């Protein structure tokens, strides 16, 4: 490889006349393309450019302008292919069931590629550089990844009126000798609709997110078990590079976060 | 020579992934373990586990796979004929997300006395939990009766295309011709999701490719579509409320009728032929179709 | 689980009316059945046959009749699962060049899968148990396998006529100062009709199987380098299991392999 | 900004699969290769390298692995145009079985002075490497441009449904209908051939299930073909032979055109224009088609 700085700096003195505005174009200076180009001569045995202003390119130079030319040609059409902009996120399912669809209002002008996953396999997602950023109960910053704190999601115990009476008082002796909801005496009953339909089933009780398990309450088709909760930070995580769409999309996550408990 | 607690071994070894492992679970020596798996093979005349890092089943230690399965549900069940009472028995069934969502949930009311462990598989997903014994039944999209199972029809469930009005406004306007549904973004479960596909299909005997967001779950799904990100197709019975709000609109005139099914252990089973009462009565309410 | 040899006794002094023709049927003894069954019946708390010859079964042992019924059913249809007999076989490239397509004179009856592989890949099939079996180049037992000699493959040292003279006599000062033919100054040619269609070109020198490179020497289209030659064993691995399709195709194997050199 | 060493970095990282690796070969420390590798990920946005156990791509990484492999030869072409009198340069191309054993053959003949590495790979396998910038051109039945490809036809392959005598003889005496055609052992590289699947559907305007062997490579489908196993489509240039020893003999009247293309790196350069002329005239005794 003879690349590339060196390359740049030939095409800026040959197509531009000068050596003042090759600087002009690669924001370097006068004197630092002269030297540039010394170089790059220096490593092929012959000189490129004519130091006479304007300076066009000497004939075994010509060469080496087409190969800038057409190095940049590929550059171009390759950076394309990797329109509407897609983006790939990790979800864990609590969040998606809860928060994080505020989200959307804020992205319909791109095309998202929406991933529920838990913390092991969104940390394989971003990783495997599949997805740019995840929503996660991980705290620590994963390869190449960069950590923003979301807050906390709250969970509460639940059970239906009857499954109460049935399983008095919260008996703390009735620890097993109730039945209980889970999602991986318990019944594993994923999605959201039945794992609260479950509950709702006097089936068991199980640990909701205060969000979801708000509005039964209110309704009464739930009651609270007993009066602890469970608190799961949840994380943002995201590629740690510096560039406008993921900027872009760790600030509208964060934003539809703010809701959650104070970290 | 007809097996015994030789697929004991099998089941345990693979569903553990680990010879050691399986061996302090059925109380005997990893040798034992070993030369039960081997007499197997050997009767059998496959090698039935891959031996490495985790252990799995073989292609050909699939139907053994399930041959356990049964057997440990036919066990316990002919033996709670001679003495029940109490019995808590594991079920694990399949369904498909849009079912869960829809009817299935009625299946818990009705249900007991039993331990249920519910996963969502799409068609793929279920038909292989079915060959593994992983799962003693499934609702699937699926109509030919997979390796050990019968089938039952459920019904159809109705897709229709939707969006909400602010996304028909800006990219409907004018309404579903081919010209705007090449352009309007249109949502999707992922890439093996193909109700969008057979719509525009079915509505302009082609295929357009489009702009297209991939949002798996209800929630997600739904989300998407309330919040103006595409169309997609629904359940009916998930459309119904929101084309009451006004909260979504049809995006077309046309829909989608999917035929389910209930497969399951073909065999005898009180258990078994109770669930299925109890899954095909919380269909009751798909359309009949056929 | 309960199973099952107590089982089978059990259906068989039911089913059968006798103690005798249970043993009969089962390559047993008479005593052998009579406390395998007392077994059976000391494990659930009641009596599943009666002693009086011809002995049917008691009400509470009819279950386990049908257990043993049902359990039988079973195992056949998924023994089936498991027409035309499948047999999957690894073959390494110059195996399937040269020596393996006489098997096919004997297996027309079958149904082959033929994948060709190189010695990992060839393990790996056996392991997973995808490959019953593997003409290889390893030695080595593979976990779960028998190990079958097979020979020896002799290759021979080969360029064209003008190749020669190119690159006098085999001036061994001209090793890498000639250019060589390989497979994964050397250009790299799969297949065998090109990899010998390479060297045919005057376009490198390579090593072949004798039997391979055997035609061309005697037309005069290939040459000898020199007569140095390098001898590879085959072995034949396969599932250390007692069947007879295992023994038919080993055996089949091993007389394809005849031609092959002394080990 | 616009690249550089800093491709260098990815090519090697991931040709080589380790961090530390490339930096003993580029003559650099892990921090600068990681440096370099950030820089770039930095510049284009993306994550490029799975940092894991093995180093590979990531999907988003396949544009600059080319971009990396078309910048190396270009490069060395520019620098030769000023200097080549010696050089000899590596060149990769993918090559479909069956053009490798009957016309490819002849390129060998017209070349130099090139170092070449062919890798014999169905279409999908070929449009990998080309994408993955690993080919600098492939002989694919690929007709639509790869990126970063032109796409040139070269004819199409007739396949003959051939088999030997005794073949015929014991299945196919009465000839080929749909009920001998469901009963003869019908042949095939692998499952994802579908020579044989294309005829049956031409011959029967269906479909029909059949004992099916697999046997891959030239000389193992011909020796499966030669002993008597089953039928199986050829390359006319490889029956051509048989048909005339007697040893094959066509099943039916019917055949199978397969339009072939070359599909080489759209960009300057007399190597690769020298390839193609050599290619597109190995395949001057294609047949016409189109």
């Amino acid at each position: 490889q003879l690349d590339g700085p060196q390359l740049a700096a030939l095409a800026a003195v040959v197509e531009l006349g000068s050596f003042d505005a090759a600087a002009e174009r690669l924001h370097v200076t006068p004197s630092a393309v002269s030297q540039r180009i010394k170089s790059l001569e220096q490593q092929v045995g012959q000189v490129l450019v004519v130091r006479e202003k304007p300076c066009r390119a000497t004939t075994a130079g010509i060469p080496l302008l087409r190969l800038a030319a057409q190095t940049a040609l590929l550059e171009s059409e390759a950076l394309a292919e990797m329109k509407r902009t897609r983006i790939t996120i990790a979800v864990n399912a609590d969040s998606m069931a809860t928060w994080f669809s505020a989200v959307f209002d804020g992205l319909g002008d791109v095309l998202l590629d929406v991933r529920i996953e838990d913390q092991d396999h969104s940390a394989r997602l971003l990783r495997e550089g599949v997805a740019m950023g995840a929503v996660t109960t991980e705290r620590n910053p994963v390869p190449g990844c960069r950590v923003h704190p979301l807050g906390e999601m709250r969970y509460l115990p639940v059970a239906s009126r009857p499954f109460v009476q049935r399983h008095d008082g919260f008996t703390a002796a009735a620890a097993a000798k109730a039945p209980s909801l889970a999602w991986n005496p318990t019944h594993f009953v994923p999605t959201t609709e039945g794992f609260t339909a479950a509950a709702r089933a006097g089936l068991g009780w199980g640990m909701f997110p205060e969000k979801l398990a708000a509005s039964p309450l209110a309704d009464g088709s739930f009651v609270r078990v007993c009066d602890i909760h469970l608190d799961v930070p949840l994380y943002w995580q995201c590629w740690k590079l510096d560039s406008p769409i993921i900027a872009r999309i760790t600030d509208t996550v964060r934003a539809a976060a703010s809701g959650l408990y104070r970290g």
